[PDB]
């Protein structure tokens, strides 16, 4: 982890255009491999900073990444028209130069509604986006053009999402960090976001909400399960270094998430059914119940 990722921020005057030029790349599925970063960034710039260079760079986002094993580096560049111009192989040059309905805004919040059900798989993450558009649309939040509603659009942008670090990072702390007065795409990430809390760490949540009483669950506390508790424990004392990010850390393949995989805990799972029918706070309140025991 000494070594860090580099990720190019281009700064050009031309920052709206450019961000139409990137939404229609990323609906035909272009793959920019290392340069899906840069690319993905100059959206968020566009959308969240208004396109300010320097408000970005000294914002909470870049600054937990900058702690956290990135770096970002400012190139600027006058002149650009094309995507092309702006690439860092060979196919790929091709593909855009071959290029010939929407805005940043609109492109990240349709983002964002994958996040909540990403990590169960496409049949599942695709019936969850067209639900949910159709929550929106029937509210008067947001309409997407016709070309996204698609099951072939919505595969891209799933595939998208999924391989993606940093989208998925600026979208979620977005949607905890908004400007006053925000607009409906903002009103859209910030809901997803709050909807993909503890996505794929299912055993967190409900052993947080049902096992936790402070003391355990008198069922958690038979010596069958003290080596379930012990470990949960572990688990999530090592969760709690993620901060604000830890009921993200399945979706963002946070370090030691693979220790609380459901599978590990039958036990608690299965009381916690039973009763129902931040973190490092809660670690500590863990820490507590569990210590009396």
């Amino acid at each position: 982890a000494v070594r860090q990722r580099v990720i190019p921020v281009y700064q050009v005057n031309n920052l709206e255009e450019i961000c139409q030029l990137i939404i229609q790349a990323f609906e035909a599925g272009v793959d920019f491999q290392e340069s899906a970063d840069s690319f993905l960034l100059m959206l968020c710039l566009h959308h969240a900073y208004q396109g300010d260079y320097k408000l970005f760079l000294e914002s909470g986002a870049v600054k937990y990444l900058e702690g956290h094993g990135f770096r970002f580096e400012v190139k600027k560049r006058d002149g650009v028209k094309r995507l092309e111009e702006l690439l860092p192989g060979k196919n790929i040059k091709r593909t855009l130069a071959a290029m010939p309905e929407a805005n940043a805004g609109q492109f990240l919040s349709f983002a964002s509604l994958f996040l909540p059900k990403l990590v169960v798989g496409e049949k599942a993450c695709l019936e969850k986006v067209q639900r949910q558009i159709q929550v929106h649309a029937e509210q008067g939040l947001i309409q997407y053009p016709t070309a996204w509603q698609s099951v072939g659009h919505m595969m891209v942008i799933f595939r998208l999402m999924r391989t993606n670090f940093l989208i998925k990072f600026l979208l979620i702390h977005q949607g905890m960090h908004m400007v006053a007065g925000h607009d409906a795409n903002d009103a859209v990430i910030s809901n997803s976001v709050a909807q993909a809390r503890f996505s794929g760490l299912l055993i967190v949540k409900t052993v947080l909400d049902h096992i936790l009483q402070v003391r355990l669950h008198p069922l958690a506390r038979t010596a069958k399960v003290k080596n379930e508790v012990n470990s949960f424990k572990a688990a999530l004392s090592s969760l709690a270094k993620h901060g604000e990010y830890a009921p993200f850390a399945r979706l963002l393949n946070l370090s030691g998430v693979n220790n609380l995989e459901h599978g590990l805990f039958p036990q608690l799972s299965a009381i916690a059914l039973g009763v129902a029918t931040n973190v490092g706070e809660q670690y500590q309140q863990l820490r507590e119940a569990a210590t009396e025991a």
